[PDB]
């Protein structure tokens, strides 16, 4: 085709973007499909600054945010409210949407982020991928770890120094294998 | 053929109703093959009677499910809430995940539920691994400002008025055939591929 | 006297309106002090104008720009955001963004918050913008407070209507023309005065 | 008068009566008080109780007296407990407040303070969601909704895997059941009791 997977994401201090990495891996998994990662402005390198008009390339777009207080982070809603041109065309319907996070507590929004964040993705007309209980990282008990099935996440800690952890990464990749086969599957 | 089910609960026929448009809209997709589906119990349903029970194993046999419920605060009604509870097994050895899920919903207020008894029910499908769908703005419908409408962008609706006399309207039943097209088109492309 | 601050963003005014609507039933509860405050807008300068909203803006230009510190002062905080896709829009979004110290102090924990919204269509996010509000209202701490069905405004069956038991709402309609309802303007007043009652009598203790 | 609390709960395997006990504990801390811990009828036919072990394991707490619509009405807070299904309340919880209509129309619960907590198999396998849209049903009933602040160092904890959210208090039971409540989910559903009690006794005592 190729099937087009478009990684849009705000990182303040590198937790998105390393589990933006591991979507990326994931999604590089599954054959004929193209790659891209879109950072979003505040309000070097080769990563171009996400447009709304460049959304509409694409055939899955995962997004990822570090919560605010439970919901997404004000740059990347800043950004979305410019999508509305691209809303009012039906840029986005049909398809994929999935989003990842990052929190600095165990249940300080690990959830509600992503949730809060569908509803936006549902208004653009996107179906929801979230991660299946197919990956063994969601149900583990043995370690502090990120991962929901509404999407995948890592844990900051208060200060913002937890890295992400293997089973964190792990659980990115299976989103971004799995969110690409799904939408190469539409594609197709 | 690929496989539709609509699983509902109804007491006063608002979401039977409902149900059946979706179904309409379902078979306008070639080779599909749609059932609908009655969530059992803990006259306005006799009128239903001969629509069979759903049953938690048989959601294995679908490409995609689409489920109706009356909204209760907010929420799905409990009956849907124990037919699902009773998925467990079916969860444990991921027999719906990559089926697509949508839903529907009623309600007796414009605003008491119409939305938030859709996005809690997605909770649900997320659990089970399944690919939400709800009704894009590429539907005239849901931006409808002459007439009391339900239509929401993350699945159908109607409204039932406080004493439940309110039919559902036109307006509502063509959003939920476009709903059950739009759900039946997308599993259709899932399931052959 | 108990303190309210009805901090909103407004485009075209609609939420504007409804913050009016708001203060006034806030007011009916004596001994409270009442005040309205705006938050920064992030539109460029150029699009601002472009679009009209600069001069829909500059109508209620004189309200001051909340600040983080300020909230603290409050007994009750009522938010007003238009949505956007769901959500609160981003220059409230990035208001909030900023609370990060205050939420450090324990600030806003104990204290009433409650929302209301306004969308273009009758079921694109009427609902969940406000819930998701909610999300962040509760990680500060704050006791959370919609519109009970006592007011008769939210089963209204014979026009259509905002006003949800979450908080009260407003239709702009797909071009932003509607004005708000009689209807919804009630729901609103009813919300503040409610609001106010809540937090006078956890003020008061 | 004493300021009424109510705790509500359903429970199979016991994690949300142990939770609930927690919370009752937290509670009667304010004084002034009577806390009551009431249960929702079981929907779950016989034989299948029998044979999943639940009919054994609800025999614990089988003399907790059962909740009826009606008496919600008399508190001035009631805190709800529920295992999550799917990210969703409980369908027995769900059944017992399908049955509050009756109070809704009346505004039986209008401006009382409503607060919940949960328990999960798995980390993020809804800890918060089902809090949220229980949250949902208690605005429906006109009740002021009560988390659990950060002012409680329970939710920042990042030293051992808990439940605990500012939502509500929340508890892991493990993917098969057999994780009990930590010191730290227990002492986070006491600070919730106590909070929940502090804010219904500064309301009720301000009629
Ligand atoms: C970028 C953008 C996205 C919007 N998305 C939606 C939407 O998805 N659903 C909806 O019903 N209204 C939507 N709206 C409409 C509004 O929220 C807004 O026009 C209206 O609430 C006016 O409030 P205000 O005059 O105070 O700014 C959107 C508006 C904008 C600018
Ligand atoms: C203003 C602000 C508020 C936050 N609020 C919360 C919160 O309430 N609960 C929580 O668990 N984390 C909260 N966080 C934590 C972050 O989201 C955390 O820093 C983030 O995961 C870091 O990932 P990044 O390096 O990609 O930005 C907050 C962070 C900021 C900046
Ligand atoms: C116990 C109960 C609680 C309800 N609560 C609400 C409510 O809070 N908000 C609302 O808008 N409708 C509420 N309703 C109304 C319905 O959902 C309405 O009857 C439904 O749409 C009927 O569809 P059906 O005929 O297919 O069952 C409630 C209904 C019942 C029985
Ligand atoms: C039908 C069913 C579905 C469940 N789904 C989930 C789930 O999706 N996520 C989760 O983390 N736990 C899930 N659980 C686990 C429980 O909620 C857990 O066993 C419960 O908290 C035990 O509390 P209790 O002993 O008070 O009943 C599920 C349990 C059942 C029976």
């Amino acid at each position: 085709m190729p099937t087009k997977i478009q990684i849009v994401f705000y990182s303040s201090y590198g937790h998105i973007y390393k589990m933006a990495e591991a979507i990326a891996a994931g999604a590089r998994e599954v054959g004929d499909v193209e790659v891209t990662l879109l950072q979003v402005p505040e309000l070097f390198g080769s990563i171009p600054y996400a447009t709304p008009e460049v959304l509409a390339e694409a055939d899955a777009i995962i997004f990822g945010t570090p919560t605010r207080f439970g919901n997404m982070c004000s740059q990347m809603r800043n950004f979305l409210d410019q999508t509305g041109g691209l809303w009012m065309s039906g840029g986005l319907i049909g398809k994929v949407g999935s989003v990842f996070t990052s929190t600095a507590s165990q249940h300080g929004g690990q959830e509600t982020t992503i949730t809060s964040f569908h509803t936006t993705l549902l208004h653009h007309g996107m179906v929801i991928v979230g991660v299946p209980y197919s990956e063994p990282g969601l149900t583990n008990m043995t370690e502090i770890s990120g991962g929901t099935p509404y999407g995948a996440s890592t844990l900051a800690g208060a200060d913002g120094s937890r890295q992400p952890s293997e089973n964190e990464l792990q659980i990115a990749r299976f989103q971004g294998k799995h969110v690409a086969t799904i939408a190469k599957r539409l594609a197709n």
